[PDB]
């Protein structure tokens, strides 16, 4: 059931925006690791004395990183005067945001017809609004409103060069690494109590509930109208015997956050051989692999979609399988990004639901908790 | 002249701590960037609930990089209590670091015979204490005084790995990457007041002068006995036709603070190399080459120590060369390592002064300020 009932146009994911400590070294790890390519900036060099932003692209996939600069370079201007190139930035809250989260998400930017309307019938629908409608260079709108705990979604609107005030990266220091990524295909928060947190973002947006088919969680996923925008959220679940890792996020985070990005690739295979090459030179890591009990068990499950030989590929991978009933699903988990086990991404390949693809086709691996829990006991077994 | 005045017994550079809001990225970043093995970790894996502290290891190069964890997680220890591998961490001082100067060196550590007793005389001749003599587990001291801005010197003793706490990196999670970096060669400062700096550091170690051969700078160099600790300080000169970029230092990092690190390399041809394939892959990128108007003129000043082809192997990687009256630098600088125009590093290496080689043979490259000026102003002619 999709009742379509957004209540402004939304279109796409647009960016992902990381505060950081850092931004040069946070972006220059994730280029390396993830196969993204420098693409935009705003810094020092192009006459923003207030922040440091990098930009890095894969596809359609754009992550933003951004660090503060310190207050004193920027003493003298006020917001009408700003050289930041995004005006909802603020140095407290950036020094805020990162001493008490770590790095982690900012902002889950969506593309919206109007931003102005996007971030008033929001309002009007009960979001606490974070930052108000600003035009830039009469251009582009962006306006942000919380989405949960210090994460806001952020609206972009464009009239017809990312941002105004970013400038296009030379191709020299802009080399074209690509492993395969090309969109975010969800982003997820982790909260203290699902009920609350699902209420207040469907109110304001008019999200509706996407159907799914002693984990430690509950979830839910919030979809906009062709359900291509997808925002599940987890609740811990308490007193299991393994601890919820959503609990340990809550503690390690201080507090809500955004728990993991996952991102679609056109070869799930070269994207992961591409990272796995990576790992110990500065990329990513990966969650261990299950047992070869669960690629023995691949074949009863997904033996009509996947050849013996591409199951084969998988379990070299360490990548993980599931199925809904209209399409099949690919993922794999990192390691968490940063100090804190806190955010991590998702790699991940969806089979089937052709019409283009449909959002959300295989659904987001939920299967996936039993079988991994069933592989590991008859794997001890044998 | 070498008054070998040392008012207690040093022994080398034992390591340099980076503070970080996120030492994972910085350190991932690094370890590719100058191909330093990750060697020891100190974090929530092993028992540390304050600081993520993790190593990288070139030859007898130690980078350590450290970020502190949310206060919450050891909101419970006291200082006798403490998880901290590194007793001296402070949550506040690290939070305040930070955000003041942005991503640079905290501590510049050398090892000393009795770490204790480095630390009592140095206060007794006016050192600012940092943090006291702390003996951990009854095996390694460590003390910390000022230096110069938020940046300590630091004294380690051994009785008899890295510090105790820390553990070993698994050889999986510890790739062998090598680019031929071997040691620090020296650390240097910016300060406001260079007079008063120098007073200050070699009043209390009894460091003495190294003596050298319209800059933006005035330096000078402290050195120990065996002139193997060698401490620059740089003081910017004002009313210069360009900007001194100590004052520019000085601006961005809210103060004094240190500049530069200058790594040897055992062949700086090949570490060029690794380096700068990597630059716009997640590493480091180098300032611009000089003028060919450099290179012709580097015949006559060092055509004895080098051959056209290694002088042809200088231009193609950019590197500098200098000359005073025992040896020979060969030498190049990174742009900056992090956001700010602060801190970058120096790749160096020496020629000459054989009896091992002598410290600070062939100077620090001073010359090459006239050379380029001249260079880029007779390159234009032509
Ligand atoms: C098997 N499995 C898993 O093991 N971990 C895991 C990772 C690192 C450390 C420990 C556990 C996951 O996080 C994980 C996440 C999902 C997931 O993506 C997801 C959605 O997107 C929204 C609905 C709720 C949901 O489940 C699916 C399977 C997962
Ligand atoms: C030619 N040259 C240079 O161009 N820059 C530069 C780098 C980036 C941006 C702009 C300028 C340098 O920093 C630089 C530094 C040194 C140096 O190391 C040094 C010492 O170690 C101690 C004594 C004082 C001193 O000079 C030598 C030459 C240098
Ligand atoms: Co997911
Ligand atoms: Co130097």
């Amino acid at each position: 059931k999709n009742p379509k009932s957004d209540k402004f146009k939304v279109k796409r994911f647009h960016h992902i925006e990381f505060w950081c400590g850092d931004a040069t070294n946070v972006a220059r790890r994730f280029s390396w690791g993830l196969g993204m390519r420098f693409s935009a900036k705003s810094d020092l060099s192009t006459g923003n004395m207030v922040h440091a932003s990098y930009l890095l692209t894969s596809g359609d996939l754009r992550f933003l990183f951004t660090a503060p600069y310190s207050p004193s370079l920027s003493a003298g201007e006020i917001k009408p005067t700003t050289t930041a190139s995004i005006p909802s930035f603020d140095h407290g809250s950036c020094r805020s945001f990162f001493s008490s989260h770590g790095l982690g998400v900012r902002a889950v930017a969506i593309e919206v017809e109007d931003a102005e309307s996007a971030f008033s019938i929001s309002v009007a629908n009960g979001a606490i609004p974070s930052s108000p409608p600003i035009v830039l260079n009469e251009a582009v709108t962006i306006a942000e409103v919380k989405l949960y705990g210090d994460v806001v979604l952020r609206y972009v609107s464009y009239k017809a060069e990312f941002l105004p005030g970013f400038e296009r990266v030379e191709d020299a220091s802009s080399f074209p690494l690509d492993y395969g990524i090309r969109r975010l295909d969800h982003a997820v928060g982790n909260v203290p109590e699902l009920g609350p947190a699902l209420t207040y973002v469907a109110g304001f947006t008019g999200f509706h509930q996407f159907a799914e088919f002693e984990s430690g969680l509950n979830s839910a996923v919030l979809a906009s109208n062709d359900e291509m925008v997808l925002l599940p959220i987890n609740e811990p679940v308490h007193g299991t015997k393994r601890k919820s890792q959503i609990q340990t996020y809550l503690e390690h985070n201080e507090g809500a956050g955004l728990q993991h990005l996952a991102l679609m690739s056109e070869d799930i295979f070269r994207t992961l051989r591409e990272m796995r090459k990576r790992s110990s030179i500065g990329g990513f890591d990966f969650m261990p692999s299950p047992p070869p009990t669960y690629y023995q068990n691949l074949k009863k499950r997904v033996g009509d979609v996947l050849s013996d030989d591409q199951i084969k590929e998988c379990e070299e991978l360490g990548i993980l399988v599931d199925r809904d009933d209209q399409g099949t699903l690919l993922q794999i988990f990192t390691k968490p990004l940063g100090d804190r086990p806190t955010i991590f991404i998702e790699i991940i390949q969806r089979v089937g639901c052709m019409m283009y693809q449909s959002g959300g086709c295989g659904g987001f691996g939920k299967g996936n908790f039993s079988e991994l829990f069933k592989s590991i006991e008859e794997y001890e077994k044998t």
